[PDB]
This record gives structure tokens, sequence and C-alpha cells, in this order.
RNA sequence: AAAAGAGUGAACGAGAGGCUCUUCCAACUUAGGUUGAAAGAGCACAGGCUGAGACAUUCGUAAGGCCGAAAGACCGGACGCACCCUGGGAUUUCCCCAGUCCCCGGAACUGCAUAGCGGAUGCCAGUUGAUUAUCAGAUAAGCCAGGGGGAACAAUCACCUCUCUGUAUCAGAGAGAGUUUUAC
DNA sequence: CTGACCTCGACTTCTAGTCTCGTTCACTCTTTT
DNA sequence: CGAGACTAGAAGTCGAGGT
């Protein structure tokens, strides 16, 4: 039934054995020793033989659901594995601190140079400057100092550079590779190959010629483009176009795709981006769409970069299969549909003499990532200026701010008389900081029935003191009760 | 090689807002207080590193072309710079990394000519301690800071059978050789 | 004459979190010619 | 093949008790 996992007295994994009564023979003699709770590993105290067969490896890519697969000579499935990578995280989290490095440069290095030379009267004599970058063609505007030096036109990068998200994804399937050859003997590795086309997956029976000429054909960038198919005036006037917003928002999964672009002047931008009346009516004039292919694009960079170093890791044992040829398998052998049946569908393909090929019985180890690091230490600057009547709610800045469709002061201020303005209570209240070294989510704790659970969150904050931790499992526990046993593994078995 | 498709990394610049304070006006209230309009000033993850580097005006920034009375304009790209390259550093840690930035040099690659860099004048800090001199302290219009992986740390007994409790389930507790082999 | 109606640990429920553009640049992968 | 949520803090329940 379930198999139990070995490990000789040196570091070396070994064939799993199933008696799953010796086992527990060898744990009360002494013979053995626990190593890990699920997967069951046992570490052999007493020396003995290293017999080992061949094992093969097979591995189901994706961006948050890879699967990987052992079976044997023939086929029988060792080993079952299911993956939550926390890959979608990433870009989010970059694209965030970009944001907040450049209200850092702006706020804390420009604005305060400004600030000094203004009052020093070293600013430009026009208070003013455009100034026109190598590179560039059309001006910036540099108001009371000359811009800090910018650097776009030469930084070369390693050949084969991969972006944080794709080699955040990459170093998650070597890392998740290596937890299982910590397990078992593996010797050979087969990898799924998946290459997409996304002009295809758009329409599919497109035609070949169609590859070259896409929406934004000639037409040189998504901003010309927009420009063009509204004749180079606003969306709602006969004024210029000023501003590209996007119809669905960056902050969200917003495209930088052609059908997401919109050419707006600035008041037109201002109300239709602050007021709720005009956002309403540019969504009736277009719709915009989400990014729709942001994880395939990923997984397809990563794929060649996986193969080859998997190759590295096992030279002269490394195979491939086409999905496919997965797809054939499932419809031949009758495995049913599943997301980790694909790996071991996968691994069987490479056995060349497979006659114990049956599916997989039974739940396979979920595997979730957690953060290794966590470095921020601000949870909630508020920034928000509440005004309240007695206890409600009438206004929530003096001037709406950019993305604000509830009202102000300014607006209350018309709707209402003096004396309302006079009988105003104002609270804005102040900023929360995260403990950074709290315990974080991964690690393995137990409560005051003694029950093991892994951190998934950490909920309330009383007096310096969390609250509730969570599980994985959704239970929570009151934090003072608990012990802390281990720290963040940077994969954790469920 | 090109045209497209899809992603996600980097530098620089403007705002809407936000915090604190000053002046002034208005409203509402026990001269005071509260809220607001207007003008101005300062400030902007928690923090690490460093002691100068930010700013304005002006001069200079190769050969060779080419047009100009000339001044000088355009091309070019070095004996000028660099985001480029070798080495060394700050962020930097339990071990690393990405990104940004810095310091002496610059050979091939790469990039710039209104940029960068250097010079000159001007403007913006700190000055105390232990033995004029040396080690400490103070000194921002300086750099970085919300990214990622790994190691190590269990109250680490899995499966099945049997018993007890509760529990609809199943959980907890206890006890058990259930094929010899964890490999044939 | 309590005691019915407070006061206080100690938990349990629940909600909320900044956002726009502008001048450029760089890397990866796929599909057709 | 895949498109928020972890963490801090305020308001709320509730028993002990007690006066
Ligand atoms: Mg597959
Ligand atoms: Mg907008
Ligand atoms: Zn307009």
């Amino acid at each position: 039934m379930a198999v139990v996992y070995v490990i000789s007295k040196s570091g070396k994994p070994l064939m799993p054995t199933t008696r799953c009564g010796h086992v527990r023979i060898l744990l009360k003699e002494g013979k053995a020793r626990v190593v890990e709770r699920k997967p069951f590993t046992i570490q052999l105290t007493y020396e003995s033989a290293e017999e080992t067969q061949p094992l093969v490896l097979g591995i189901d890519p994706g961006r948050t659901n890879i699967g990987m697969s052992v079976v044997t000579e023939s086929g029988e499935s060792v080993f079952n594995a299911q993956i939550e990578t926390r890959n979608k995280d990433v870009p989010k989290l970059m694209k965030d601190r970009k944001q907040y490095r450049m209200a850092h440069r702006r706020l804390k290095r420009r604005c305060k140079r400004r600030r000094r030379a203004k009052a020093a009267g070293t600013a430009f004599e026009e208070g003013e400057k455009q100034r026109l970058l190598p590179g560039c063609f059309k001006p910036i505007t540099c108001k009371s100092i000359r811009n800090k030096e910018a650097r776009f036109n030469n930084r070369k990068r390693p050949v084969g550079w991969l972006t944080p998200t794709a080699n955040h994804l990459l170093v998650t399937h070597l890392n998740v590779v290596k937890k299982v050859q910590k397990i078992l003997p593996v010797a050979k590795v087969v990898l799924e190959l998946n290459r997409f086309s996304f002009m295809a997956m758009n329409n599919p029976k497109v035609q070949r010629w169609q590859y070259q000429r896409g929406p934004l054909y000639g037409k040189g960038s998504v901003e010309e483009a927009v420009s063009m198919q509204q004749d180079g005036h606003c969306l709602f006037c006969k004024h210029g176009i000023d501003h590209y917003h996007h119809v669905v928002p960056r902050r969200k999964n917003g495209s930088e795709t052609l059908e997401n672009r919109v050419g707006l002047c600035e008041e037109h931008h201002r109300l239709v981006h602050t007021d709720k009346e005009w956002e309403a009516n540019l969504a009736s004039k277009k719709s915009g769409m989400n990014k729709k292919y942001h994880a395939l694009s990923v997984l397809n960079q990563i794929i060649p970069y996986l193969a080859d170093q998997l190759a590295d890791m096992f030279p002269g044992n490394f195979c491939v299969t086409s999905g496919q040829d997965t797809y054939l398998f499932r419809e031949e052998h009758g495995i049913p549909k599943d997301h980790y049946l694909d790996a071991y569908c996968i691994a069987c393909s490479a056995l060349t003499d497979a006659k114990k090929v049956s599916s997989p019985k039974g739940r396979p180890y979920m595997v979730h990532q957690f953060r290794r690091h966590d470095r921020q230490a601000c949870h909630k600057a508020n920034l928000n200026r509440s005004y309240y009547m007695g206890g409600k709610l009438v206004a929530t800045n003096r001037h709406k701010a950019m993305d604000q469709k509830t009202d102000s002061l300014e607006e209350y201020r018309a709707a209402h008389s003096a004396a309302d303005v006079s009988k105003l209570t104002v609270k804005h209240p102040s900023a929360q900081y995260k403990d950074m070294s709290r315990i974080m989510p991964g690690s393995i704790l137990v409560s005051g029935e003694g029950k093991l659970f892994t951190l998934s969150r950490s909920e309330g904050r009383n007096k310096g003191q969390v609250n509730y931790f969570v599980s994985t499992e959704g239970i929570k526990y009151w934090a003072r009760k608990c012990q802390y046993l281990r720290n963040n593994g940077g994969l954790q078995i469920y």
C-alpha cells in the first residue's frame, strides 16, 4: 500500500520499502530513525548493502501546477506529487517594488533637491527647462534643476538573461527536482516539452501568412495604433491625444496590448479616472481585456533552459516528450483526466518495456511554496483623510485623488452649508507596520493539544502578540499556546 | 535575418492626493477650542553605508570631412566620456543571488555630441572627545532599501490490525512482527 | 436585601490596505517568410 | 495551460464576579 522511503547510513537515497511492519519493528528496535513525517522517510542506523535500481522521474511543467511522478522499470508508481508555485505573486511584488522605489527617489531625492534649489536661488531662470536627452526625440520638462543622469542607451545583460519571475519558476522546478532526488534514487528524467504560439490559441484555423501580419502590423507601437484608429483626436472630444489610458487599470491584470489602450486628452482622462459617470461612459464605448497570456509566456520562456539544466543534472539520462504523446497515452491506456496523472504518463513514456502500467491510486503529496524572505516594513500607510458628521462618513479627502470615485471635501463643501463644514470631525489613522521578525508562513508549529501544523497565516494582533495562527487546513489556533518548532522550509509538504 | 505574437525587467521626469508648522479670513462653539478656504514652509517604508556631493552660470571636450567673408553650423567618433570591460566595494545577510549605485584603470565588444566629464567662480553642512599630529564623534541637494532561492533548528512513528473513549463519519489515546529483502 | 446591573480579562468577528501618466531602453520564448 | 491575500487593529461577546 503506502510506500515507505529509505535512506542508508550514508546520505544516500535508496529503494522504497512497502512492508510497513518491518518499518515499525526497525523503529522500535533502534535500527531505523525517522527523518520526514510526510513523505515518511526512515534512515537506517545499521549498515547494509545499497543495491538500487533505475527509477524514471517524469515532469509535467507549469507555472502553478507543476507535477512529477516516479516509476520503476515497469509501470509501477512509487511517488506522485503536485506543486503550487508562488510564481504568480512575483510580478505583482516586483511591480509594487518599482513603484515604491520610484516614490522614494521622487519624494526624498528629487523633490527635496528642487525645494532646496528654489530656497537657495540656484534654479533655472525660466523656472522650467525643456531638455532633449540623447536617444529620444521629444524633450522632458525639468523644473528648477537639471534632471539626474538618465541611463537607458546601453545596458548590456549576460546572454540568456531571465526575468526574476521566469528565473523564479526555473529555480522552483529545479528545487522540486532536488527535493525528490533526496528521497528516491532517480536515474532517468523525462521533461514534457511545451511550445506555445500566442497568435494561435487566440484564433484557431489560423493561416500561415497570418502569423506575420497581426493587429499591430506596419503601424509601429500600440500607442500609434490607438492614435490611428481614433484618428488622432481624443475618444470623447475633438481634442488631441495626451494620455494613453488603460481601460482596465494596470493594478488589475490590465493588458498592454492594443485592445486595452485608449487615447484621451488631459481633462478627459482626469474626469474618466476620478468620476463614476465618465468611467461608465468609457466602459460603454470600449471594453478592454485582462492579460490572458501572462502564465504561458513565462512557461514557454523557461522550457528550453529547464531542458538544458536537466540534461546537466542527468548526463546521458535525460529525455523529452510532447503533450500530444501524453494525450495519446491517456487515450490508449485509459488514464483518467487530471493534472498530476500527466506526470505519470510522461514518466511511463520513456519506459521501453512497460507491462505493469496502470493508473496511480491515492492522492499525491501536495507541495506549497512559501516566501523565503519578506523584507517589507510598512503594512498600511493609510494616507486617507476621513471627515465625519456625527458618526457617518461624508468625505475622504480635501480634493479627489486619482482613482477616487467617492466624494471629497470640495464636493461636500459645495453641496452643504458652512455650518456643516464647521461641524465636521476628522479622523486620519496613523501608519501600521509589520513585525519583520515574526514567524513566517511555512513554519512548523505545535499547539496546546500537541497537534503539529504548518503555519499558513498569522491573523490578528493585540499588545504585540499574534492572536491566531491559521494552519494550512484553515484551523485557527490561539497563538500564545503554540510552540515554535521549525523555521520556514522553502517548499512545504501538506 | 526580418515581420508579428506574448510576457517582464531598468533609468529619468511631472502631477492628484497625504503629514507637520506659519500667516490671514470665515463658520461653529466653552480669549480659548473645532472645522474649513487662501498663501507659504518643511517632510515623506522600519533601516544599512558613507562624509562630502547636489545645484546654477561659464569655458573646454580629438583627428579628418563639408558648407561658410567670418563667426560658426552639420557629419564623424578619439587623446573626451560611459550605462560598456577587468578588478575592488555599499545594499549584504546564517550561505548566496537579482537590481541599483560607487572607486582606481581602461584592450577588443558596446553606447553618447543639446549628452556626459573636467576646470573656474557662486551656493548649501558639521567641529566635539581621548591622547600641533593621530584615532573617535558630528556633517547631505550622497548611495541603497517593499525582489528571490538555499542551509539549520521538531514534542519529528507513516500504513494496517486490535482495544478504550468520544465521535454519524472519524479524531485522540494505548497496545501489535502484519513474509524473508530493503531490494530480488 | 440581595442582587440586577456594572467592570474587566480574554477571547472572537470583521474589515481594510495608493494611483496616473510622460521621454526612452533592455532581455526571453514561439510562429512564419 | 491559468487570472490576492497576509497582517494589524478596532469593535464586539461573554463569563467571572462583585457590590
Ligand atoms: Mg502536460
Ligand atoms: Mg487612467
Ligand atoms: Zn478634451
